[PDB]
């Protein structure tokens, strides 16, 4: 195909440089943008090697994966908050603004929950789609705020992941959601069953 991918992996966000990898259609046109976050043991590089950025690009989407503060090639950036608490919801807004992605579908697994959830619930921040993958901090957002989010959600998790069921109890409070349970998969379920993950993901993005 004619998929263009760049890793100018550098944008200034709240005074710090963050690394990012990107893949887009090539014509330069895309239905909308998809922002991918990562777990503490991974980074944007994991999405690249898994083929996700490329897959999404050839399907007509602009795919952008960043490295969160202190991880990956963003090692010298300082995290806005410590593991244990929510990061400012305005952090990802700055990210989106620097890359000029426009309202994006946010894929948020594990650790990134601390960044994505506060953003999903930020004032006036109505996203096109949200794809949580056993995020942390789901219990830090109260029912009232979850019920206020109208953005479509695809709750994905592996049935072998104890955080799957736990986080689901809170996430199910999202008004518009669908569940994608990956049988025989663990916490990083997208790595255990790539085909099932990519198929479910694309199917979801199509219905937006």
């Amino acid at each position: 195909a004619a998929s263009v991918e760049q890793r100018e992996g550098t944008i200034q966000v709240q005074g710090q440089a963050l690394f990012f990898r990107e893949a887009l259609p090539g014509s330069g046109q895309a239905r909308f943008s998809v922002l991918l976050l990562h777990g503490i043991r991974f980074s944007s590089e994991t999405w690249q090697n898994l083929g996700t950025l490329h897959r999404l690009a050839q399907a007509g989407y602009r795919a952008v994966a960043i490295d969160l503060p202190g991880l990956g090639h963003s090692k010298e950036a300082a995290a806005p908050a410590p593991i244990g608490e929510l990061a400012p919801g305005s952090f990802l807004a700055a990210v989106v603004d620097a890359l000029e992605l426009g309202p994006p579908v946010v894929i948020s697994p594990s650790l990134s929950g601390m960044y994505s959830l506060p953003f999903l619930t930020a004032p006036g921040s109505q996203l096109p789609g949200f794809v949580p993958v056993a995020p942390i901090c789901t219990d830090k957002i109260n029912a009232a705020n979850y019920a206020s989010v109208k953005t479509p959600a695809l709750i994905v998790y592996g049935d072998q992941d104890p955080m799957g069921q736990t986080s689901f109890e809170h996430l199910k409070q999202l008004p518009n959601h669908r569940v994608l349970i990956m049988k025989g998969a663990g916490h990083p379920c997208y790595l255990d069953k790539p085909e099932e993950w990519h198929t479910g993901l694309l199917d979801f993005l199509q219905g937006l």
